[PDB]
């Protein structure tokens, strides 16, 4: 379970932060080191969205045009034209992992601009978001572009969502969706025991392997969640990554709590 | 609401079977004509291995490697070599459409010939699965390849999955899956009233804008469902289609229960 013995057996790097929020214990490895969060910012996009926008009026539609129009977007695709929710664009971004959703939320939070005034007021100056989906995926550990370190990730997770100031109704929502999201199957979920609850976002950003998955979970037993930020990447651009290696991070942090 | 001038409308064919399951009133229009059924298919092989697996032993594991492996496949494609649970298949080809999955759960029952076995038990002659995905998608109105009726189709969803001989579990746990489905959002639940609940798959062959969506629709204050089939298609290989004319479709077919 060492996390060095994980990155020798992967020859992958691992960057790792999670905070027991009932405790505060917190379990560090390379958890100051820049990565490319790819698709997990998407749980932060909505999260602040979710602060501006109550429960009640998340029926609210908005217009989507062509110009919208990203690739990855299994949902958002067929809405050229169309008027979606704020509820239908959260879902489809934290489902679905839907590109187009996640810039528009972006665009209803203000822009990228109002993303890093609010990842200020939160304390985070690390959390660096510059560009919109997709090209936010195309990572260069040469660049500090859409990255942000597994503490300052997990800190702002924590701050949004878990200690946060969501009301019950959204924070439930969004919570579920990441619960309910069986798009992380093969990392966070795939290494934590039976009992536990796994709230995830995962995301891989188009190089080095960045292969990441942040979660709120759940041990039985605990109704307060760890929250936990897996990022890993490799040496090199076209690599390839192994979920498993996730997996087993997970299980290693968390035997902590 | 005449589906005649829908079809005028939007320049398409319209190919529809509802049966309220309470009252067994019908809606049919082209009921019993040839339509490509595309991922809607899934919900019958779902249907099919939930009748031979107890919701228990979904937990069984089951291997995917490369050669499982088709195009479009947003959970199944990084599975190759790593083993899968037949709920989170089920999962996979049902939430996500998820390709790869459903070969897979196809290949669980036994292949296309069980398929059709079964088909054929539940008095099905009409429904021709032919293919696995992706191909079954390369619709031709000269081919029944792939094929159902409206009426075959939708009488077989009922026989399957509504008054079918699932589980309580089993019944739920698909039900559910339909009914949390972000994907089809534009079409039937486009549609139909406010307060309905509607449980669907939807479905889109690569040609002649074969646009489909299957579901078991539940009226504010009914526990029973209306199964809804509407196959639409247009006249040309690479017409697009429009999903408010499933929309529009639904919404006149409901008004008659």
């Amino acid at each position: 379970k060492e996390l060095n013995d994980l990155e020798k057996k992967y020859n992958a790097h691992i960057g790792v932060y999670a905070l027991d929020t009932k405790s505060g214990k917190e379990v560090k490895f390379n958890s100051d080191k820049r990565f490319a969060y790819a698709a997990t910012s998407k749980a932060i996009n909505s999260a602040i969205l979710l602060e501006q926008v109550p429960y009640n009026k998340l029926n609210k539609k908005v217009h989507i045009n062509k110009d919208d129009i990203v690739a990855y977007s299994p949902i958002l695709e067929k809405y050229v034209g169309k008027d979606i929710t704020l509820k239908a664009l959260i879902e489809a971004s934290m489902t679905y992992s839907d590109n187009t959703a996640n810039n528009k939320i972006i665009k209803e939070i203000g822009g990228i601009k109002k993303v890093k005034q609010r990842l200020k007021e939160l304390g985070d100056k690390v959390t660096n978001p510059v560009r919109y989906e997709i090209e936010l995926n195309y990572y260069s550990p040469k660049s500090k572009k859409d990255t942000s370190t597994p503490a300052a990730f997990g800190k702002t997770l924590n701050k949004l969502i878990a200690n946060g100031k969501l009301s019950k109704e959204n924070k439930k929502f969004l919570l579920d969706l990441m619960l309910n999201n069986k798009s992380g199957d093969t990392l966070i979920k795939d290494g934590v025991p039976k009992d536990y609850k796994v709230a995830d976002k995962s995301g891989q950003a188009i190089t080095y392997a960045s292969r990441n998955d942040v979660a709120f979970v759940y041990p039985k037993g605990q109704s307060e969640p760890i929250v936990l930020v897996i990022f890993t990447n490799k040496d090199n651009k076209s690599d390839k990554p192994n979920d498993k290696l996730i997996s087993e991070t997970a299980k290693s942090v968390m035997k902590e709590f």
